[PDB]
DNA sequence: GTAGACCTGGAC
DNA sequence: GTCCAGTCTAC
């Protein structure tokens, strides 16, 4: 789950929960709760509060209640669904919010990597994990200049730079690989080796790629999966030149690229 | 930069 | 049986 997928969840989930009041909060895997550390305090404070809105910051979902804000990160497999509280739960359900109208919001996560933090609204943006996030890619706050200031000071791979949420917030393995192919830049090259022209081109493709993915409802692996040039296509012909797509390891992640179209 | 952690189930 | 799928620590 990257920005496009999280933004899709935010849009579809909002009307299904806005205006409902919390009656109970049940937790089956405590490690997911990060703040307050004590699961009992986490549950108690939300009882009686009403859902007023749902926003997104980077790859995080921000549930807006009365006094508090619930900050949730899905990591690799987290997912949400709304259903009747009278039916048996599905496998791997670790947290459930029960509403006064008999419906409930369920959180499932097979690998158990997800996290949840609760803070008073006016403290959320000034505390971890939101405090140190970079700017939103689809906002004027993200420009070629911002990307250069960070790139010109480090020799780490350009892919490692784009995956750093403090540089820009929202890109993950799929959209970093896709943006670099569109820009014609190899993922393993030093960020400082990029020319001014290459930085402007990369910025342009990053905004175009992420924006297009949001419109298509994200990648299901949504319909953006039908528009991928390299992710998951190792061994198949490049859609632009016909050369076989390759896969290696960069910045500790599986990496896909075309040896002819990219640097 | 690069294995090891946190964790579980599918593909070969 | 062995390999593969967002972020933190540790040498
Ligand atoms: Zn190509």
């Amino acid at each position: 789950p990257e920005l496009p997928e999280v933004e899709t969840i935010r849009r579809t989930l909002l009307p299904l929960i806005v205006g409902k009041t919390i009656e109970d909060v049940r937790i089956f895997w405590p490690n997911i709760i990060r703040h307050p550390r004590d699961s009992e305090a986490f549950a108690a404070r939300m009882i009686g509060q009403t859902v007023r809105g749902l926003e997104r910051r980077g790859k995080f979902l921000k549930f807006l209640l009365d006094r508090d804000a619930l900050i949730s990160h899905l990591r690799m497999e987290g997912r949400y669904a709304v259903a009747s509280a009278l039916e048996p739960l599905e496998p791997h359900t670790h947290v459930v919010f029960c509403f006064t109208d008999g419906s409930e919001l369920r959180y499932r996560d097979v690998r158990k990597f997800g996290t949840m933090h609760v803070y008073a609204k006016e403290e959320a943006d000034r505390r971890p994990p939101l405090a140190e996030l970079g700017p939103e890619p689809l906002s004027p706050a993200f420009s070629p200049a911002v990307l250069a200031e960070r790139a010109v000071k480090t020799k780490r791979s350009v892919k490692a730079l784009l995956l750093d949420q403090t540089v820009v917030a929202g890109f993950g393995n799929i959209y970093v690989d896709e943006s670099l192919f569109r820009a014609g830049i190899l993922p393993g090259r030093p960020a400082a080796s990029l020319s001014s022209k290459e930085i402007e081109r990369l910025h342009e493709e990053m905004v175009a790629t992420i924006g297009e993915a949001v419109m298509k409802g994200g990648s299901t692996v949504g319909t953006f999966q039908h528009h991928l040039y390299v992710y998951g296509r190792q061994g198949n012909p490049c859609k632009r030149c016909g050369t076989p797509i390759e896969k290696t390891v960069v910045a500790g992640r599986g990496t896909h690229y075309c040896p002819r179209c990219q640097r």
